[PDB]
């Protein structure tokens, strides 16, 4: 048998726990970490690879209960690309059978938690000490209880407390969240209100019902409908690429209230469609976008990082949540295998570190490069609209259409399995 503990009740941690409990030879316990809010950033979305992992983990019922997808006949459109100056059409990116899929983060976490069998969740207590020696991990909690397991999963988010345990154990330098220099205004607009605002400037009503991204120099604005198209979610990005490589105040949360004036002034000089959209946003907030560096390793002994704890990224490819789900599916398939025991666990974790980390780190890198492309800063594309529109239609396929089962087949071959 295998005793597995998971620290962190986010999407990645609860998803892994739900699948790991389906195996009779595995005993799982799920513990809470520090709650988050400012770390949500631009939000949560699901690409084609994410929904595939969700189905592979058996979480389709919870996903259908809460996820938001664009109404027919635009169900497969990921985004339409437009110039921020005049809202002219540049192209579109299509995700067949998925399109633009998003969720309120708390809605999906709550839906997943309700499906947990009794006795798996051990909430209401926090880990105060974590030690390991000879293939076993010991965790001491605030209530005096101690949990000892063969494997401890660090799924506690971008400010993971367990990441320091992993980086120190491997002798690597510590890693804290890095401010990207990009801030994002967030808000929601009633769809009928936005239609009347667009019509007043002669803007097509098509731009309300289909997800849109308005591209400009050092900034971009995205919209997509939620709640059966009755509400339009808006994220307006502003990037400071000046000399300093900027920082965020150490005593400042990553989110604050924003004034309408400062938001409209930040997009002064943008087109009529973009400014009319921003004027519709009530009570806007501003979010300081952070990510994590590419870690040299995710494993130290019997402690392993997944999700944002291992590979927190910028949201420009909508790939953050999906990479944590790919971590959960990859690990649960190997751990759930009959041939998995405590004797080959170190071998199993080495396959995870050799096959999951290089892909996740590449997604971290490409997410930053994609943001540079959105804001007309790519060193080759620049503002070439023909090349920009063509590359935007294709540059996401390696992420969306990756077959994770080929990585698992390579892991088993390295383990001499099946």
């Amino acid at each position: 048998g295998l005793r597995i503990g998971i620290v962190g009740g986010g999407i990645s941690g609860v998803a892994l726990a739900l699948e790991l409990c389906r195996y009779s030879h595995i005993q799982v316990q799920l513990f809470e970490a520090a709650p988050a809010f400012g770390e949500v950033g631009a939000g949560v979305s699901f690409g084609p690879n994410a929904v595939r992992a969700i189905v592979g983990l058996g979480l389709g019922e919870a996903y259908l209960q809460v996820a938001d997808r664009t109404s027919e006949p635009w169900e497969d459109v990921w985004f339409e690309w437009r110039r921020g100056s005049d809202a002219s059409y540049l192209g579109a990116t299509i995700a067949p059978g998925v399109g633009q899929s998003s969720v309120h983060r708390a809605d999906f976490i709550d839906a997943l938690v309700t499906h947990l069998p009794e006795g798996i969740a051990q909430f209401g207590k926090r880990a105060t000490q974590v030690e390991q020696q000879g293939g076993e991990v010991q965790v001491l909690f605030t209530d005096g209880t101690e949990y000892r397991c063969d494997l401890l999963i660090g799924a506690d988010g971008i400010k993971s407390a367990l990441r320091s345990h992993v980086l120190e154990g491997q002798g690597l330098a510590p890693q804290v969240p890095r401010f990207s220099g990009t801030c994002a205004y967030r808000g929601m607009v009633d769809s009928l209100h936005l239609r009347e605002a667009y019509r007043a400037h002669g803007i097509d009503e098509h731009l309300v019902d289909v997800p849109q991204m308005y591209l400009g120099l050092d900034g971009h604005i995205l919209t997509f409908p939620v709640r059966n198209g009755g509400i339009i979610n808006v994220v307006a990005f502003i990037s400071d690429r000046s000399e300093p490589k900027p920082t965020w105040p150490a005593d400042a949360p990553w989110v604050r209230e924003a004034s309408q004036r400062e938001m409209l002034d930040a997009f002064a000089g943008w087109g009529d469609a973009a400014r009319a959209l921003l004027e519709c946003i009530p009570a806007p907030t501003l979010w300081a976008l952070h990510d994590l560096a590419e870690l040299p390793g995710y494993v130290h002994g019997r402690v392993v990082l997944i999700g944002d704890a291992a590979h927190a990224m910028l949201p420009h490819q909508g790939a953050g949540a999906g990479q944590g789900l790919e971590d959960a599916y990859f690990l649960a398939r190997l751990l759930g295998d009959t041939q998995a025991d405590a004797g080959n666990l170190a071998e199993l974790l080495e396959a995870y570190d050799d096959l999951r980390r290089p892909r996740a780190c590449r997604v971290q890198q490409t997410s930053w490069e994609t943001g540079e492309l959105y804001e007309l800063r790519d060193p080759v594309v620049g503002a070439n609209e023909q090349l920009l529109g063509e590359n935007l239609a294709t540059r996401f396929d390696w992420l969306w259409n990756h077959d994770l089962d080929t990585d698992l087949a390579e892991a088993r071959a390295r383990l001499g399995w099946e």
